[PDB]
């Protein structure tokens, strides 16, 4: 299997709960989660790393674990989930021409790593402009590509990201640039933040890593108290919006060389002229660290940028 071409313990430093670290009735809780999957003749994702996410999100209540389990396999299949990058290949020219026109306006993209190895992720929302965004695109059309990057996530980013760090990566460093933006648009745009939460937090447990919200305009904090509603605990504490320090709080969980210059790092592309939202640089990226699983596919076709 491909889990066997890449760690499947995480780091010793790493939090509770996590493959490697557990406590003798967290180790029983895990066999015992797998026992009744099996039983209910489950065959897929039953491995330690995908099992404790679901009950590191249920805080070990293997009931309430087996219940968002059974239930995400359900999403998967029903959603297509589970052939969404094959459905993806079979319409790639289509699907890059219309993700390659929304880069521009909404730049989305992995730059490096974190000090733990994790995925370097980041999102720009100063240049959206909701007007032209409906003409391009639809929501749903939105979620899917929020659900097609976390496949991607979990088959290219995670085998490269843990090859490199030499234990397993399971979550990512995002950083939200708001720089921009006007709290007005913000508030338009909550059923889409709800949808994407509910996403995350119900299907995909545990994947976050590090979320740092950065340029937030005077009275964000007011904006995101219509949030935190649909957002559990854990969720929440994952968290920070930072200040006007911000580049040296990023500095603390990024290294100086991996966090581009206008972040307060020296990072940048081969070619200048280049853009970032046309990017896609990381350990999934270095033959040295690609494994069976392949290379990942280029999200905006001939215009993506690897260097
Ligand atoms: C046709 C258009 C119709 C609707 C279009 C909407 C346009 C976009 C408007 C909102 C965009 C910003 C929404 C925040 C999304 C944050 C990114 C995210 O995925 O958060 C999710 C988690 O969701 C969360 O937990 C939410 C965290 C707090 C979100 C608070 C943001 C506040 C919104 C204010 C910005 C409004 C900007 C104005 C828009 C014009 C994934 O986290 P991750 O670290 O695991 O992600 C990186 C790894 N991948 C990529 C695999 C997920």
């Amino acid at each position: 299997s491909i889990l066997d071409t890449y760690p499947q313990i995480c780091s010793p430093n790493a939090l509770p709960g996590t493959p490697g670290n557990l406590t003798k009735e967290q180790e029983e809780a895990l066999l015992q989660f797998r026992s009744i999957l099996l039983e209910k003749n489950y065959k897929e994702r039953l491995d330690d790393s995908t099992l404790l996410r679901f009950l590191r999100a249920r805080k070990f209540d293997i009931n309430a674990s087996v219940e968002m389990f059974v239930e995400t396999e359900r999403w998967r299949e029903e959603y297509g989930a589970n052939t969404i990058i094959e459905d993806y290949e079979n319409n790639k020219e289509a699907e890059d021409k219309e993700r390659i026109k929304l880069a521009k306006m909404y730049p989305q993209y992995y730059h490096h790593v974190d000090k733990d190895g994790r995925p370097l992720y980041f999102e720009e929302l100063g240049g959206i402009n909701l007007k032209k965004m409906y003409k391009i695109t639809t929501e749903k059309q939105m979620l899917r590509n929020l659900v097609k990057e976390y496949e991607l996530f979990a088959t290219y980013r995670v085998p490269a990201c843990s090859r490199r760090a030499g234990y397993l990566i399971e979550t990512s460093c995002t950083v939200l640039d708001l720089k921009g933006i006007s709290l007005s648009n913000a508030y338009h745009v909550l059923s889409y933040i709800k949808d994407v939460a509910d996403i995350s937090q119900n299907y995909y447990p545990e994947r976050m890593g590090k979320f740092y919200i950065i340029h937030s305009p005077f009275g964000f904090s007011t904006m995101f108290k219509m949030v935190k509603p649909f957002l559990d605990p854990v969720t929440v504490s994952k968290i920070f919006i930072l200040g006007s320090s911000y580049k040296k709080e990023l500095l603390k969980q990024i290294p100086i060389e991996n966090l581009p210059v206008k972040y307060g790092g020296t990072s940048v592309l081969h070619n200048p002229n280049d853009k970032f939202y046309y990017s896609d640089i990381g350990p999934w990226r270095d033959p040295r660290y690609i494994g069976p699983e392949g290379e990942i596919p280029n999200i905006f076709g001939k215009f993506t940028v690897t260097s």
